[PDB]
């Protein structure tokens, strides 16, 4: 009979993590989770394809071809929830972090479908093996891999109570089910540690570059320091409300989120109830960039235009640039701040307020390092 | 004596066409027609170089080295018109779609200049050949290629009345002229079908990325639905005139045309006579992007800033993004819509109107697929 | 004992120079001077690293790891000044233009440290050698290279009066010091002539692209020609002050400087004393782009939005584009000028002034040519 | 203080084995054991280099740079015997089957020399791990690698009685010694299974081809079947002694052994005591080729000249060729048998005996497959 596919792509491991989540590393044009799913999907006409996710909203923006379901607290819980979507006799289950699974291994699992309740790849070990620094008999060791094929009904039953299983074979085996072991492959290794990247022949990120714009206006008339990019410009010529009033930081935040497709500052820091009154805007900026780095992006450069009749920003431009660099952990040369008056024209010219235009270019994080 | 060059680059075949015209596929930094012309031009100090074109204005922006002439209804008509520019004894004529013509083939044609009235490459065929599904004697078949060298005066005379000839050899032969056949080459194949691309070793497009900006202002005070990116925001708080009043769609159209070097919305859809009063702005947007795709470009991403005191766009941002994606046949994650008020300042703050800032990044279409 | 490093990177030779300074050619992500310094620095735990520079402000934006010092009028003067920073027994000195110095050559110099006062690589010559077109005995010729290691105290003394020495070995030798010659290498060649590039296996520039924005406002009400991008739009509807009043050229200048991290127009052409009253703004634009080319950047494209109620720019857009292209020595297709009114809203709508928004994309100059 | 090196290269595992022993696979020009030893030897000026071996005579023919010692029944026994050759404070020990150990890993072990009694690389495991098909906690697993550095005196003591240890860390630890674990590397993997080859980036065998000659003479005058290449030529015109009298098979055996540097038939099958009287010569041939395959060689072709006045071999040549092919598991086209008389001249011409000249070309076994 027929087979469905569950791709396990939820949870957030710190084991690997730089600031970037491993599921959003770019392989060619595709985020890793999509690359892995596309790969396995190409092997077989699955009845249904399910992806477990901790970021459904974001992932849905990348395809219309799969069913997404919110992950659970463990692999086995994400799996159990996704199984309720499956009604085919068989289900293939795979870690997304096993990216380069070959058609060959797939065929080897498929050709053995009727031999057992669960079919899984495995590798032997020829190294001395220590458990808790004490020697084990290495010949009796199996390292288990994925994809794994199971009878759907049995795997469902297998996960009725125990959600601790790290794979499907131990789950099925613990209820008396039979396992068929198939030889595994180095291409089915699981990306877990930062050091695993160079052990795999992964496609490097595409060269696409994303543009962001930011525009913001604050009003003059608050008796407090004027802070722009966290730098004091004037002791008393402050702007009203919006935390510490840093229109620059706010405009720049919008550009960075915009280039990454992550909305705007009001969606990230909803300030309608005056919740952010005491916020440091440069910290808000830093946290917004953290969000952008999590999904696999990196800044190339920043260019800014401050529109203000007064005060003159000339003596502060290098310091603003340097503070932005430090906040975002960027080299200083990548930041530029400009200014113009409006020749005493309009609301800006009347000194009623000031505006800031920001432009940003983002590329994909180069995990090649 | 001396030789001129006519590059035949007019007409618009649907035989190949995706949305992109084959003459504007990027090979390195150069559009295909320019790459092919540069290639042949490098072989010989031609007295004159003529290019027939259906897009003279656009092509002229790429070089000052050639004479351009408007094409005709057929190859032979474009050729006939271009010949009126030639006064040298000999003329080399070539399809631009034959991109990788070697110096070797050129020399082989040149060394045989005095043997006949027209010198042309040709290939034999060893496959079974059917004409209308009936077998022909394959040994008697010649597949003709280009470049072809002819005595100018004879080719002019050859095209006096009959404009149906698909090459120069049949034209010259039909008036009793003699043809010299030279062995052809796989590198002189004509790009005709989408499938031909992988049969040629063409240079892949450069990684250059083009920026576009768009800014537009519409006035409040029309009692109709507020439509932004084709999405209804408010039932009555509409903007005046400009079709359905979609300032967003209009700003975005400007950014896309701007990045492609194609002017602005008023040049593409002149609306001075109220001609577009009933237009769907999102359809106008789609058609503008079609123009950009025709000349070899593709969108990477879109970022937008709506400047409006009211209404609040928060609940509509995902829908606007999704409608832009659907209209432009782009993945949703590549679109971002932001908003800000101006703190009740200026014409925007007074609710007299609203403005939209758009940014776009365009790359060259990757015909590699 | 211990060793410091002096990288010699000051002065501006026209011997090589296109418009680009050789120290700012991009090798991967790094400017050449930084690439060379990083390379040598990786060979040894130097006590101190000094770089002589004619652009300290700019270079400091790229790293915090080195000490920078202003160069002198000659190599030997830059060296002498940098030596006052060194207190270790030994100093390695190297031309930055010798980019690909191998770890191998380094070891060969280090292993011979105690043999003499100065250790230097050298190559023999097997070609016929002419001095002033008269033959010399080629077997007696040495071509000297860098890095060179010297006893710090001796090299200091060596440069007490004579600042004409082109290397450290002749300096040390002229005071009776001993030189140890070590075999050199083709990888230690000095980039001097444009033709040297293809003789070295240098890493090609990265594909990063930098965004720039420009926004400027001028006021109406001066009875003079309206010049935009150096093109006369109107005989009398001029803008006030700012040289010839070309807001477009001024906005575009800001975008180009901004993308390159070079400040804004007021920092480059301070006009507070009415110094630029008679300037041609398009010449100012050209000179600003020259600055950007000096540090290794090149324009991909320009997109512009003119915000003006009047006059209509339609009939002038192609001419503006063409004049910008000619001024910047760019192909015409890379320039686009758009326009919009503000529906009679705000200061622009009242015809009190006009504004110009510019966007630019810059890439690294491709010295591969 | 100082360090010696022990390369462990004895024993004959069938785990990997085709007919070829893994220590004699060719990597470039070098057998694997020599390639691995050369690699590690290049990292450090070891006081002494010891190689344990089951083929000392053969290995000694490849270098004069190492001390060879006969292996024992286990890794630990070979190690224990080799240690009696070491008097330096430290000893590095390594499996030869870990071929591509990097200089990097070496440095990491060396920099930690004083931290413990034994320094070893190790890798963590992120796969589900079964011991006897039951799940273990994968986080507590270490896979141990080589090289391993130990204090010589302690490792000697560690191996006083127990010769079962599969590595040096468990040996040292079992006597209360301390272990320092250093991160391992995929390049230090141990070639164990045929499938491991494609997991390593090993240098492919050189293209050297080895010539062999064989010449043999048997005497006529025995009343028995004439067998040549195991094929009956004549029912009664037999040759005297030498097993079944097959001079052809005997000559060919000499050529194959000769090309491989393995002596001659009398050294392999000493027949002075009439021990081989009942042998099948084609089986002896097959076994001689097995020896040649064990050391990494493979036949390209065989050419033979039989010198015999009678009988005529014409009708038997294809059958002889085919029987040689079957015996040696070679494609038939690679075998050729020729014949000539001597015009009734000499001992052959008098029909006193017959001679066989053989030529063979051997290449290195292409383990790439
Ligand atoms: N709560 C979780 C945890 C992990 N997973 C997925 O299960 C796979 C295996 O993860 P571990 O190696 O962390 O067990 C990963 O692909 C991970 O994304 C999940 O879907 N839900
Ligand atoms: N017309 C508008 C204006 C603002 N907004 C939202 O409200 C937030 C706060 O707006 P101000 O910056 O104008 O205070 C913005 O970041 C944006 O999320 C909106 O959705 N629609
Ligand atoms: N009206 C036309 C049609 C084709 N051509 C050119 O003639 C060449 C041959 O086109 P066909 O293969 O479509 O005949 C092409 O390079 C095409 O661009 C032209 O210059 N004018
Ligand atoms: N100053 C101006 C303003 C508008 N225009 C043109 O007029 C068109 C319509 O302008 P509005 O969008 O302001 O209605 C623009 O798209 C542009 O082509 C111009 O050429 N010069
Ligand atoms: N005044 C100068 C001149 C050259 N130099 C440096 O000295 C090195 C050798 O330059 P010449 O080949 O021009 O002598 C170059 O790396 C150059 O940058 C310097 O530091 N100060
Ligand atoms: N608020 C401001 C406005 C202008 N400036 C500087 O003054 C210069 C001239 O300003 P105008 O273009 O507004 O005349 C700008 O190029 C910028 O260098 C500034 O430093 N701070
Ligand atoms: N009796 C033995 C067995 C193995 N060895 C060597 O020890 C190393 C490890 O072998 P095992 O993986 O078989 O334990 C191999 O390099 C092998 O050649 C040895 O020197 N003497
Ligand atoms: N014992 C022999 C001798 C010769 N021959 C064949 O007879 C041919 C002629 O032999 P002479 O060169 O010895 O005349 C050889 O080329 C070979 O084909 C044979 O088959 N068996
Ligand atoms: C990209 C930019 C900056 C576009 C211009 C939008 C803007 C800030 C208009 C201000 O109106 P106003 O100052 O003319 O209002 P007022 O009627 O008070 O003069
Ligand atoms: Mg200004
Ligand atoms: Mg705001
Ligand atoms: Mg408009
Ligand atoms: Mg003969």
């Amino acid at each position: 009979s027929e087979m469905s596919l569950i791709m396990l792509a939820a949870g957030n491991s710190t084991r690997f993590n730089t600031k970037v989540k491993k599921q959003f590393l770019r392989l060619g044009n595709d985020p890793l989770w999509l690359y892995a799913t596309k790969n396995l999907s190409s092997f077989y006409p699955f009845k249904k394809i399910v992806v477990t996710s901790s970021n459904i909203t974001y992932m849905k923006k990348f395809t219309k071809n799969y069913e997404f379901i919110e992950g659970g607290d463990t692999r086995a819980e994400s799996l159990k929830k996704a199984l309720e979507l499956i009604d085919s006799e068989f289900v293939m289950v795979s870690d997304v972090a096993r990216v380069l699974v070959s058609k060959n291994l797939f065929d080897r699992l498929i050709e053995n479908l009727d031999k057992a309740d669960c079919i899984t790849p495995a590798l032997k070990v020829a190294d001395t093996t220590l458990f808790d620094n004490e020697a084990l008999q290495r010949e009796k060791i199996k390292l288990i891999q994925t994809p794994q094929i199971s009878k759907t009904k049995l795997l469902k039953k297998a996960l009725d109570q125990n959600l601790e299983f790290t794979d499907d074979s131990t789950a099925i085996a613990a209820m008396g089910g039979k396992i068929w072991f198939v030889e595994g492959e180095e291409n089915a290794r699981k990306l877990t540690f930062k050091e695993d990247l160079k052990k795999l022949d992964l496609p490097t990120p595409s060269f696409e570059i994303f543009t962001g714009n930011g525009f913001d206006v604050h009003e003059f008339g608050e008796n407090r320091p004027l802070l722009l990019a966290g730098v004091q410009i004037h002791p008393t010529m402050g702007l009203k409300a919006h935390s510490d009033g840093d229109v620059l930081a706010h405009s720049l935040t919008d550009a960075i989120l915009g280039a990454a497709g992550l909305g705007d500052i009001g969606e990230l820091y909803p300030d309608t109830d005056m919740k952010f009154k005491n916020a440091n805007s440069m910290e808000l900026l830093k946290q917004a960039y953290d969000k952008v780095r999590e999904i696999g992006f990196e800044l190339i450069n920043i260019d800014i235009c401050v529109m203000a009749q007064s005060p003159k920003l000339k003596d502060f431009k290098q310091a603003m640039q340097s503070n932005i660099a430090h906040t975002l952990d960027l080299d200083e040369f990548r930041i530029n701040v400009k200014a113009t008056t409006t020749e005493k024209l309009g609301f800006i010219g009347r000194k009623e307020g000031m505006a800031v235009l920001s432009s940003v270019n983002l590329k994909y994080f180069d995990w090649t390092r």
